[PDB]
């Protein structure tokens, strides 16, 4: 990761240093009246939003290097009542208040870039999982879902691809258990170790097209090493 | 909208002309290797992406002033290859191509903080549909999809709520709930909707007070 470290040291080199969290731990919640910019450097986190009757709604996960934003940076007013709640074991973020991240991308352009190119890639992942979904229903769904977790952590191991990830966390409803049944019987997928094996990625990469290619223009080098 | 109309006079203060558009037509497609930005100022569009057995699938619509970039800022790599059609009657829309948007935004940041919003807008509204989506299958989605349309062509009267927008732009188991919900009221679409309905509210305050 060569521009999230640069822009690691600026954060620090202006006096903003990390902090740690772990399980359960809302770095920010729904009900903090601050707008932030998290630059969650490592670990994992997901997006949540408490719906009426207090049901929890997870609706995106995010792995670092990556920036979180609660604020519009024009208005600098809330983009949503969202919560960000750690999901892995514990995760280093920065916290950064939207004004003074205002500021700082304001003085040095590249790190203005990155934060304007990684909410790009965010934008077109979003139409490109539509896109592979209005295509092939669940199935491209599902093995777009698979697409992705064996790109970023996908082992090019003699025996299938070694997912390097946690046993449940991984698979973190009889729609999906009839496709996920289908997969395990073609040698696809294997369920070996109690651990997700993937001994034929070009089948995900055929159903899930347009999130395959979004992987290649958005991460060439993770998408060009299982290539 | 003033920093859209600000943004304009930018944009032609710097020798960029508006053009105008017809319906049907292309602003730019999927295999152009070069990266536009387009301003789409008045009018509004589709993004389509058809696949290789020639089937077209419409992926969103975006309706003026607004920004929609076919490359990254820096890299000038395409960030996914789309077509961006015209659906209105005409449209506007001035046309940049994303090297001459790098030089332009980076020597006034307070536009480019505008189209940085507007991509964070984008973020927020999938993330508020997803939500309304993961709770109420399909019916929170065609619902998000008629109260936005509400709110942005909404003038109350004492009839009831209406869109004056000619059936030219109006246009399975959707129908079938089309139907279902035309079996049996704004707060219905707010209901089975409600992030769609907060998002809204947020990123367009003033025109969401429409009807409150």
């Amino acid at each position: 990761n060569a521009q999230a470290e640069e822009f690691k040291k600026y954060l620090e080199t202006n006096g903003i240093k990390p902090k740690q969290f772990h399980k359960k731990e809302l770095i920010f919640n729904q009900w903090d009246p601050q707008e932030y910019c998290i630059f969650l450097y490592d670990g994992i986190t997901k997006l949540t939003s408490i719906s009426e009757n207090g049901t929890i709604m997870n609706l995106q996960y995010y792995k670092g290097a990556f920036v979180i934003m609660s604020g519009f940076i024009d208005t600098e007013t809330s983009v949503g009542y969202y919560n960000l709640e750690v999901i892995s074991e514990q995760a280093t973020a920065y916290v950064i208040k939207i004004n003074e991240l205002k500021e700082l991308l304001s003085k040095n352009l590249t790190h203005f870039f990155y934060v304007f190119q990684t909410l790009q890639k965010q934008v077109s992942y979003s139409l490109a999982k539509f896109n592979d979904f209005s295509i092939n229903g669940k199935l491209g769904s599902i093995c777009g879902q698979l697409l992705i977790l064996t790109y970023v952590y996908g082992k090019e191991t003699p025996d299938g691809i070694k997912i390097t990830l946690d046993n449940l966390t991984m698979q973190e409803s009889s729609a999906v258990s009839r496709i996920i049944s289908k997969l395990k019987q073609e040698k696809v997928i294997v369920y070996k170790n109690s651990c997700f094996y993937v001994q034929n990625l070009d089948y995900l990469k055929r159903y899930a097209p347009k999130l395959d290619e979004w992987f290649y223009l958005a991460c060439p080098a993770t998408w060009g090493k299982l290539n």
